[PDB]
């Protein structure tokens, strides 16, 4: 019965990404080997089982730095972080295995499923 | 060239609303006369000119309480806050004028335009 605004969610996500690009109200640094990426915990939680599980725990909720597994490919992580904030996933033959393994680690099941479909179509 | 996830933005917004409902990582209380509403500043900024302008200013960015104009109808505000987190706007004959005036105050231009269309269709 409510009026539906079809573009609203995408508009919100766009603006959250704009805030990320200006480092406004970002509240965590994700360290992946020699690279670091800032983000909003709320978005990470919305998009990742790993981050949801980390930040829902009152023991870790207030952490401002998260060190990921050193084995994680920083580029794979970056691709997934960008996907979180844009809805667009950059899969290529050169990055498919790194992105897929990283998505497994981040517990992003729908993305893992999409990587499986990409492999199947390759 | 990137794979588009058509439901992703709405999924993110849904999960942000779930976090709001559990008061997880909310960082501001919006006081509207005798009522109060918690939220995430990032979402408020994404959806409102007023909140964008308030929290982008380094003078006010860290405020944890915002007192709105006492004249603002709390129900009108609540309807708009729910819209921010859901994409669904509950317009009715009983609330149209309060919602519209509140949307003007919050500088939510697309919503104001929609209220004008509602008035025109009434
Ligand atoms: O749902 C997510 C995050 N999210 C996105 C994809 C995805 C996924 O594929 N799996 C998991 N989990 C969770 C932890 O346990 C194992 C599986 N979470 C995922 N956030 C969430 C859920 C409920 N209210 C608020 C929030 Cl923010
Ligand atoms: O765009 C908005 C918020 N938003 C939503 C609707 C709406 C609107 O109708 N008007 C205005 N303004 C802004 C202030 O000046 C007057 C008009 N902002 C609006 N956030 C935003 C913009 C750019 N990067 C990051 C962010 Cl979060
Ligand atoms: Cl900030
Ligand atoms: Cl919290």
């Amino acid at each position: 019965s409510q009026i539906q605004f079809t573009r609203h969610a995408s508009d919100v996500l766009l603006n959250l990404n704009r805030l990320r690009s200006r480092d406004i109200l970002t509240d965590v640094v994700i360290v992946v080997s020699r690279e670091q990426f800032r983000a909003h915990k709320t978005v990470l939680m919305a998009c990742s089982g790993l981050f949801y599980s980390i930040f829902t725990d009152q023991l870790k909720r207030n952490l401002s730095v998260i060190n990921l597994d050193p084995e994680i490919n920083p580029e794979g992580f970056n691709i997934l972080l960008d996907f979180m904030y844009t809805s667009r996933l950059n899969l290529r033959e050169g990055n498919i295995m790194a992105v897929m393994a990283t998505a497994m680690y981040l517990q992003m099941e729908h993305v893992v499923d999409t990587c499986r479909k990409f492999i199947k179509a390759s």
